[PDB]
């Protein structure tokens, strides 16, 4: 192969084979990895002998180890991997990986490692079920094409495809180029150039970087382990291979021993004649000497113009400089070493900092340290070094093959150096990195809650045996009573204080709430339990009551928490920015309510209205249920009608958002279906009868707080978003406000071709016109086809808000056209962004819902 | 940003401010996380707005939801992780793994997410103490900024530095070109034309490839949920994110039911006209329209040229052509779908292959299925399909960034296709893809042990009454003796033949076996054993003997082993390539040393020479260990002057070698010194006298099996590596071999400066000239400053040679100089390639080798 | 704290860690579900959290005071 | 199989999968090594593998008959 259409040809046969060769089972691919390990670890000598006498550098002994590692410690770290089919499998879950093959490998090979790298890049391309082309380097062409076809006929012998491994005869500039572009990965070593050249490519490319590696050795380290690794790695393969120690810095206090020792075995310290030869001599028009490279320090001595005794194997010549322009701070891949004197370990790092940055950003140091008493030394050490590689007390050449001084180092030549270097690998190239992962996703749906305050107490004149509690069970000795001015005047408080002072407990009562609450209330209420410093709090009254109870107690237990951070919209409850800090920790929240239609007692929400802005900020949060809620009919049996029909309409309306929510269960099912029968039922006979009629008001009771633990489970709809609003631009009572819009709400959600969807894995298809018919069917209706049963129940909620002399149009209630039609732009604005948005079955449009406000004026 | 000199400074700048920026803790990148989350979080509607006036293109409402899952979900999921300091720790081994920054990002934003894929981008950037710079599209840079500043300012309050966050005012290919070549790494989601040069930039590269997602429907799943979903995905922003459906095959079963419910829930079918005018109107001149991008299904009807119901969803279009010439099997991001009808779901299969291809190759594909019955048909598509992600009965939109409908999938609005799209990461990009990982590595010591055979029994006449165990503890009926031939002929088997015939046990015995054994006469002895059927092995002898029937022992218990594979050269014992298979079930092994010195039965190795070129391979593993070792002294008298030399001096070396060895542990060290004590005393004695001295006998025999069990856990040297080929070329026997040869070794591997080193975890420096001095000072020769003292042992061990009869140098055994010099280079090869040298401390090369056997051939 | 619906049982667990932070778990089974492997799921969890647990599975059919 | 030198313990236990093949481990210790987590190394090691353990740590100094 030495022409390009002869190229092409043999990648369209390599492609064709590994078509074939990507659909072997696991035992097949253990066969041809286990013959292909032996077939290269049995000819280790003479492929090192066929290397050293092609290159003319090198030793033979040094590159028999290399063939053997190559070989062995690369079979015994991947023997039994799974990497055929399902890797990983979680049932619980629909997550599933598969980890298939990759494709066509373009590897190309450096002349410092001709066979054990090919070896390595073969076996490793075996194993993933890949194919491998082979670029060698124009040196040592002949012994890594030996050592490839040594491999292949063993591979195809043990039952693998023909032409999985390819290679080039005849390499050139323009070959190279060409199969870096048709390949699907590119597998590059040889330092930078070639690896410049396969990341501009177009293609991925998994490349090598090569540089320095500074040694550091400080006054607490063992003279003579570092000495001799230092002298053991350098001279290995005659310093050839890369990360090898080309300098080395050591402290004043060790400076005349480390020389001693040096000296003692086999090295040769340069004079200043000398040093300036070998300066000369290394480096050419500013680049590194190719007859210097693989040689022996004796051979570089003569080259350079002295003599020193054959048996000599280091030279090193003592340097202070560290610069670029110093010709003995730069990467040489020979023998010869540089010394460098350091004050103190700062100016090691200072040093060594310098070396890496200018030279080999990114490759690999070493540290010769005592591990167990310098722990300050060796942290600051790892944090300062940008290396992907740092060895401590090892031999550099041997450390960054790691398998042999360390263990779980994957054992690999192709060192990437990551993103310093400019590759972006930042490991030991392993089969991890030759594998596409496919993931397998099945359908899930998230989990669902049903959360209630503990202790809800359910019946009449039940107020004095709960609060009996409070002394005989839990022990309190500080009260805080928060009610409203209204309710407070009348004397609706007197049996709560009455049962406190019998049991003897002190208490405190703030009645300042006003309707639509305001954060100077809440400020006002929390600055007074500040300074009162109370053991329980009792909230006592309706909707603002509960709201403005709760906003002073999270203001209370917690005074930096900001309100604008707890109104913010999230998409799931257990998914948002902000988390509400934990309650509980100094008072109870009993609450207790005067009025029906608010739930409050069981529900997470709260809603305040900002003093200058004047918008409504509903929020929400689990941290908020009032523990102990008291549900008693005697403090709410004489309300006027008015506020009666409100509270019974905004019940009705919590019922049917919660019945027809997206996260609606059979918990939350069950519970609203009972609240809609009883509010229908018992409504009537409440508003035109009142205190008369107690059982009709218990009735009542009853409901309200099932509606409200139905809504609390299962959030609110579409209805509640724009009747907050509504309420909010022209000031109405909540009740009226959702009962001008409940209706075509209604006819809204009823749509078997919707605009748009909730995006809940739960719905699946649109039901609300089912759900809308079961409602129908359980409270009484009649009908067919599941249409005239949802016309039927709009029907009864137009009777039943008739009734209890509710208008039909907010027109009706004294709103101008003109103000109107100059807030609607503003109002839907509003309106869309809010919470109870985001639960409805039907995603709601800008438009729509202007069109839906205009519906509900204009009747 | 304008001009290319502000680049560069704007460049510099933040390479300034990352450079400070990289040097946070935990806490400061949390504050700055959460804060610029919320801040995004809060200003959705806005961005979203801003967008949708910029672009012209997409609907607000879900234009929201994307900027709120991208603010809250990244958030929500990368909060907890650590991407600071010491990820994984092993205190065991040496391994610390360290997460450090990856630099100056370079990121490229489309038009399809303006806003949400800036906001994620530059969140993960912040996450993982990096920088980034922002190229915003031309049509669509004012929402980008706006995003980007709207990040930026809320980072910059938290505590972080000012120069984070780049952008590029206006765009050109010119300034992204120039950003590209000089970040560290680039982000490219820009669609096709851009990632290219991303990957052909220089600098490593993430990027994203896009194209047709197919979706197959069969007979056996959900007609609603599925067709409900599809319309979902498809709808989702007017299918303008990628990875949404672009064609649909449907099973020829169900055809019908899917149409109806596809015309039920507001689908408009095309006709052939139709047909006709939507492809001719998809794709201009071979490109996709760059005015159908975004728009809903009445803009697209009205451009083709005709009209559709305002509340049609999406245009679908059945047709049948697959291959590239059909317009419908293209990509759109549009609400046009195509429709495909099949008849098995094999042909479903085969064709949504083809549409991967050429399209959206490695991105994502959808099935609808039942999975607890349909189990086989889910493993067929999860195999076929080439696609990153693989979605069961869920949406393809919401899917493929798949957080809303499957969790343990990374939320990611980037998503990489692997190496069959052109890029390298085959995942959702992550926080894990912005780290470079750095590993310290400390040195560790390799792992050793201490292994016996049991039940070792010792004394005088012990044979009959440990033979007694037999039909004893055990109950073994058949025996199969091995021995020699000189032994069977003088009737040494008869102490054991009677002794079997006292109890219940047939025997059959084998004497075939010749010094030297030949694998002939084991593969003989096999069959024998093969046709006999035994129970028990008793191998009584020398070491040949005893070797040959470990081979007959494993050529009987696994007739399928290959020799040429068990002989193979390893470098780590526990590293083997070729594994023993385990041999404890057909025969029980027992041996009877008759011989002294050779000490094979407490040994793994069993060397034997070939039958054919006569060369010696030491195969050794610890399956071959000879349990039951019985030693009995009174059947090992009868050996003449020249056996009991050879026997001694073999021991000797056993000892000195197992002493001096790199692998040598404590535990063996007392039993070496031990029997060299021994041997050096009791020798002579037992030399001289003969077998009027059983003391001496005695003494040796328990000698020689000390230092059997001392070099069986610690491995041999040099010297026998040499020994065995003298031996194996001339003749010569084993113990006179090994003793011409210790002199030479003894004075190799005593040097303070070797040439090479043993490369050993433990062996950190030279120390042989110290283990010789202790030896010397053990045995009492008594010099000065350890090397007087290795000369006197040098001297002791001649003076023994004398006294045993052994000649001074291989000459006098009447070998012929020219044959010697002819054979010496063959000889050397052999020598450096065997067992015994990888454990020696020197490493000797060949050169040496050569030299060394000359001196000791010469004198 | 009431949670339902499938493949709830890692993400309720995960409260374990995450919210509260507890540190040692005592799990209660039978014989049966714990030879057959039922318990699996929720150790392999709690392992993944870092939690220390142990398993006491000697109650049987009618539990007797001895085993309590 | 006497195995020396340090950081031996998790590559002597890979003995118990790769070679041997155990399924169940029963770890036997002290109640003043069990409570400073002196076993924790074990049981991590052989989570590592698919093996079951279960330890008992309720043995005292001077062993009596009751507690084997
Ligand atoms: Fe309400
Ligand atoms: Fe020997």
């Amino acid at each position: 192969i030495d022409n390009v259409e002869k190229l092409e040809k043999a990648l369209k046969r390599l492609r064709e084979a590994q078509s074939v060769y990507a659909t072997y089972t696991q035992e097949q691919v253990d066969k041809i990895f286990f013959e292909a390990a032996m077939a290269a670890n049995k000819m280790r000598i003479p492929l090192a002998k066929m290397a050293v006498e092609e290159t003319g550098m090198g030793v033979v002994e040094d590159k028999v180890i290399k063939n053997h590692y190559a070989s062995e410690y690369i079979y015994n770290a991947y023997k039994n991997t799974k990497t055929c089919g399902v890797i990983e499998e979680d049932p619980a879950f629909g997550i599933k990986k598969i980890a298939e093959p990759l494709g066509v490998i373009a590897a190309v090979i450096p002349t410092t490692n001709p066979t054990s790298t090919a070896i390595f890049k073969t076996l490793i391309a075996l194993k993933t079920r890949n194919a491998i082309i082979i670029s060698p380097h124009p040196r040592a062409k002949n012994s890594t094409i030996e050592a490839a076809k040594i491999v292949l006929e063993a591979a195809v012998k043990a039952g693998a495809p023909e032409g999985i491994i390819g290679w080039i005869d005849v390499p050139s500039l323009e070959l190279t180029n060409l199969v870096m572009r048709e390949a699907d990965v590119i597998l590059a070593t040889g330092g930078p150039g070639l690896v410049k050249a396969a990341y501009s490519s177009g293609k991925p490319a998994i490349g090598v970087g090569a540089g320095n590696t500074p040694a550091i050795i400080d006054d607490s380290a063992d003279i003579v382990l570092a000495v001799n690794s230092i002298i053991h790695s350098k001279t290995f393969d005659n310093g050839m291979i890369c990360a090898s120690e080309q300098s080395v810095i050591v402290l004043d206090g060790v400076y005349k021993e480390v020389k001693k020792e040096f000296e003692k075995r086999g090295c040769y310290f340069l004079n200043e004649d000398e040093t300036e030869k070998v300066r000369k001599t290394i480096i050419i028009n500013g680049a590194l000497n190719a007859k210097i490279v693989g040689q022996k320090a004796h051979t570089i001595a003569n080259l350079a113009g002295f003599e020193v005794p054959e048996t000599t194997k280091i030279l090193i010549g003592e340097v202070t400089s560290v610069d670029i322009s110093e010709e003995f701070a730069h990467e040489k891949l020979c023998p010869v070493l540089a010394m460098y004197r350091a004050k103190d370990f700062d100016d090691a790092l200072d040093k060594a900092e310098r070396l890496v940055a200018d030279g080999g950003f990114g490759h690999t140091s070493s540290l010769y340290i005592d591990t167990v008493t310098q722990k300050e030394k060796l942290q600051k050490f790892s944090e300062r070094m940008k290396t992907c590689r740092i060895l401590v007390n090892t031999p550099s050449s041997q450390g960054g093959i790691g398998d042999l001084y360390n263990f779980k180092l994957a054992p690999s030549l192709t060192l990437g150096c990551g993103s310093w270097g400019g590759n972006s690998v930042s490991d030991n190239v392993g089969v991890k990195h030759l594998l596409n992962i496919k993931t397998v996703a099945e359908r899930r749906e998230n989990m669902l809650w049903f959360r209630t305050p503990e202790k809800i107490y359910i019946k009449r004149g039940c107020l004095p045996v709960a609060l009996d509690e409070l002394k005989n069970v839990m022990g309190k000795k500080k009260a805080f009573i928060v009610t409203d001015n209204f309710l407070y005047n009348n004397g609706y408080t007197k049996p709560i204080t009455d049962k406190l002072d019998e049991m003897g407990i002190v208490h405190k009562t703030f009645f300042d709430v006003s309707p639509d609450p305001s954060l100077a209330s809440a400020k006002a209420g929390a600055a007074e339990m500040l300074a009162f410093q109370p053991d329980t709090i009792i909230a006592v009254g309706g909707g603002s009551a509960m709201d403005a109870a709760k906003i002073m107690w999270v203001m209370y237990e917690h005074p930096e928490v900001d309100f604008m951070d707890m109104a913010m919209r999230f998409m799931d409850i257990r998914k948002r920015v902000y988390t509400f800090p934990k309650m509980g920790q100094k008072a109870y929240f009993i609450a207790i309510p005067t009025s029906a239609g608010t739930g409050s007692e069981v529900t997470p929400f709260a809603v305040i209205t900002d003093e200058k802005t004047g918008i409504k900020y509903p929020l929400a949060d689990y941290e908020l249920l009032p523990d102990m809620a008291i549900v008693d009919a005697d403090m709410m049996m004489n309300a006027p009608k008015g506020l009666t029909a409100a509270s019974g309409i905004d019940a009705l309306t919590h019922a049917l958002e919660a019945y027809v929510s997206m996260l609606a269960t059979d918990y939350t099912d069950s519970l609203a279906l009972r609240a809609i029968k009883m509010i229908f039922e018992y409504l009537p006979r409440a508003y035109e009868n009142g205190a008369s009629d107690p059982v009709a008001r218990e009735k009542m009771a009853n409901a309200a707080t099932i509606a409200g633990m139905a809504f609390a489970n299962a959030f609110l709809g579409v209805c509640h978003s724009m009747a907050h609003k509504l309420g909010a631009f022209y000031h109405l009572p909540h009740g009226v406000a959702n009962a001008l819009m409940i209706n075509e709400v209604i006819r809204f959600n009823s749509s078997e071709a919707p605009t748009k969807m909730g995006t809940f894995p739960q719905y699946d298809h649109p039901r609300t016109l089912e759900r809308y018919a079961e409602i129908a069917d359980y409270i009484g209706l009649k009908g067919k086809n599941n249409e005239e049963k949802v016309e039927n129940l709009i029907k009864a909620i137009d009777e039943l808000k008739e009734k209890v002399g509710i208008r039909k149009t907010i027109k009706d209630y004294d709103i101008d056209e003109k103000e109107f039609l100059d807030r609607l732009d503003e109002m839907v604005e509003q309106a869309f962004d809010d919470q109870c948005t985001g639960t409805n079955p039907r995603y709601p449009l800008m438009n729509e819902i202007r069109q839906m406000y205009l519906n509900a004026y204009y009747g």
